[PDB]
């Protein structure tokens, strides 16, 4: 009886494993645009991933995992509100199971359709496993899909998924450029939380873009397609593995922008 995205073992009951679920700074929140603080002191992000090196798909059973090779000073984020630098290590979605839903953050209680997470960490901590460790220790940059005009950056992804249906099914998947899934614009807003998904760790500096991405119908609907049973079992398919908002307790949201 493992936590995931179902009524006896969905986010509500996530707390009794995990008691940290009741915490201080848990994500995702709501981003009330109105009493976000601009802060002028915020840099803008830099985002370098013209070296970003790709490697493998992975369905873990709750999303499908795009991972880098993390081993080098390649793809990294740093500036906007962060201190030092963090390194790509992977990246995944969240999604619904119709369009007017999937997003973990909200903007004006507004939910999107899908939320993509590009995964950091912070190199002062040496790996990924340190660094969940930490109140500095991860960087997640969270951008918002709407369905409209397709994302052409995203297809070679969308393809991959017919080959990895099944929790614990891989693919490899090198060559892929995380850059063509990014919007025009990295205006942002950010707070601290944390990790979204058991175990639901308070270790996350979140940068959420102001602009969403555009993706097809047809798109999306190859993502809930997959499946979060493994092979040569009763088919449940992966959609709505979104955590709702939390409380925003003691905290501030800050924009980049305006
Ligand atoms: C990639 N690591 C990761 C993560 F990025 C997030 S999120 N949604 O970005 O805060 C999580 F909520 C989260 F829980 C993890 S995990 O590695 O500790 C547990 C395993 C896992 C892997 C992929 C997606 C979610 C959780
Ligand atoms: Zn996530």
């Amino acid at each position: 009886h493992h936590w995931g995205y179902g009524k006896h073992n969905g986010p509500e009951h996530w707390h009794k494993d995990f008691p940290i679920a009741k915490g201080e700074r848990q994500s995702p929140v709501d981003i009330d645009t109105h009493t976000a603080k601009y802060d002028p002191s915020l840099k803008p992000l830099s985002v370098s991933y013209d070296q970003a090196t790709s490697l493998r798909i992975l369905n873990n059973g709750h999303a499908f995992n795009v991972e880098f090779d993390d081993s080098q000073d390649k793809a990294v984020l740093k500036g906007g509100p962060l201190d030092g630098t963090y390194r790509l290590i992977q990246f995944h979605f969240h999604w619904g199971s119709l369009d007017g839903q999937g997003s973990e953050h909200t903007v004006d209680k507004k939910k999107y359709a899908a939320e993509l997470h590009l995964v950091h960490w912070n190199t002062k901590y040496g790996d990924f496993g340190k660094a969940v460790q930490q109140p500095d220790g991860l960087a997640v940059l969270g951008i918002f899909l709407k369905v409209g005009s397709a994302k052409p950056g995203l297809q070679k992804v969308v393809d991959v998924l017919d080959s990895i249906k099944t929790k614990g099914k891989s693919a490899d998947f090198t060559n892929f450029d995380p850059r063509g899934l990014l919007p025009e614009s990295l205006d942002y807003w950010t707070y601290p939380g944390s990790l979204t998904t058991p175990p639901l760790l308070e270790c996350v500096t979140w940068i959420v873009l102001k602009e969403p991405i555009s993706v097809s119908s047809e798109q999306v609907l190859k993502f809930r397609k997959l499946n979060f049973n493994g092979e040569g079992e009763p088919e449940e398919l992966m959609v709505d593995n979104w955590r709702p908002a939390q409380p925003l307790k003691n905290r501030q949201i800050k924009a980049s922008f305006k």
